[PDB]
């Protein structure tokens, strides 16, 4: 149940991430320094969030 | 509990979607071809995610 | 379990919010009127979503 919704929210957020990399791609000195670290933290966070989904889903 | 948070995350993500359509609206050949499919997949994903919330919420 | 993933999704969404404020910062009359209310609703929603995480996490 909640684990299903869990993966749905995680895909909406996965896709929006690609969409943001796009509007940042379109938009594009200190800016591309901030926008860059955020693109890395969110990729890590998306994977930790994925690995976790795989764990809750074993149960 | 988790179902409450579930809907909150789903609304934050619902709103950001409108906000992205806006920065894409402001930003705006192959770009508007990629950015377009993402706007459709995420709308479908937002609805599947909604219909699911309605299911987990019956319990 | 689901409460762990819960906070992960809430941080990915927390970060993307900063990233959007950035592409809106880069992008930037009625536009900055719509984009503004969305930046407020989502901040409120992020906090309600946080306070809620603190509640589900007491259990």
């Amino acid at each position: 149940g909640i684990v299903q919704q869990q993966q749905q929210l995680l895909d909406v957020v996965k896709r929006q991430q690609e969409l943001l990399r796009l509007t940042v791609w379109g938009t594009k000195q200190e800016w591309e320094r901030k926008v860059d670290f955020l693109e890395e933290n969110i990729t890590a966070l998306l994977e930790e969030a994925q690995i976790q989904q795989e764990k809750n889903m074993y149960e």
